[PDB]
């Protein structure tokens, strides 16, 4: 594992299971789990492994952080989750905002996230630029992941299954409509889609086709679309990675 976590108190630990609640209640009701992801997922993969800077330390709050274009509709999330994180000061906001990304998987049936307190609030943001370019193929997503972030190649795989739910929208990314039938279910569709082809009302990006193409991901979208289990436990090891990156010595 390479992880050593930090004590936090007794007090700390009953805000993060009192957060955990609040937080499945509000998103489950608001139906905004694939934005809460996608505001843990953005906030995290700002990891550089070479100069230990980004990562999931609560600047994607930042207006500045914010106004990065690959961000374009987070200040949306940022903004729902405001007034539930007054009601606990105590937390720190990375924690709460990767509290929040594990919480999006787990009420839209997805796998349960292990979940470590103690992220500490950096005072800057990355530079802009490191998260991935939706054009790109399959070395851009190795220089993102693996290179920057250092996740593995399957980690790739199943991190992209994030699309599982939630849709593009024209007035963010420019891209449009959702990867699955069912947006709001987390399950192993993403793959069965992709590997499907194209279909009306649905949306492919050339990031998630340059998985097929390639001899490694291939692969593992097989076996992720025959077996949601062996996706489950792929998907939930690497959103744990990626929730800790820069966190408790890795
Ligand atoms: C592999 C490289 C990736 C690229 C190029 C990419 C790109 C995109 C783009 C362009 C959108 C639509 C933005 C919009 O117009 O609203 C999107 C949405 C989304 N992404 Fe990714 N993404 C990647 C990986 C990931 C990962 C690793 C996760 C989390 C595990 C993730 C989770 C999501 C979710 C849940 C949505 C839907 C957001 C919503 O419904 O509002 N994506 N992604
Ligand atoms: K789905």
């Amino acid at each position: 594992s390479g992880k050593s976590y930090p004590t936090v108190s007794a007090d700390y630990q009953k805000a993060v299971e009192k957060a955990k609640k609040k937080l499945r209640g509000f998103i489950a009701e608001k139906r905004c789990a694939p934005l809460m992801l996608r505001l843990a997922w953005h906030s995290a993969g700002t990891f550089d492994k070479g100069t230990k800077t980004g990562g999931p330390f609560g600047t994607i709050k930042h207006p500045a952080e914010l106004a990065h274009s690959a961000n374009n509709g987070l200040d949306i999330a940022v903004r729902l989750l405001e007034p539930l994180k007054a009601e606990f000061p105590i937390l720190s906001y990375a924690d709460f905002y990767q509290l929040a990304g594990v919480v999006a998987v787990e009420v839209t049936g997805g796998p349960e996230v292990p979940f470590h307190p103690g992220r500490e609030d950096k005072p800057e943001p990355p530079p802009e630029g490191r998260l991935p370019d939706a054009t790109k193929g399959s070395d851009h997503l190795r220089d993102v992941f693996g290179k920057a972030m250092g996740l593995t190649d399957q980690d790739i795989v199943a991190l992209s299954g994030g699309h599982t739910i939630g849709a593009a929208h024209k007035e963010r990314s420019g891209f449009e409509g959702p990867w699955t039938s069912n947006p709001l279910i987390f399950d192993n569709s993403y793959f069965t889609e992709l590997l499907s082809g194209e279909k009306e009302g649905l949306l492919q990006l050339p990031s998630d086709k340059a998985l097929l193409s390639d001899p490694v991901f291939r692969p593992l979208v097989d076996k992720y679309a025959a077996d949601e289990d062996a996706f489950f436990a792929d998907y939930a090891e690497a959103h744990q990675k990626l929730s800790e990156l820069g966190f408790a010595d890795a």
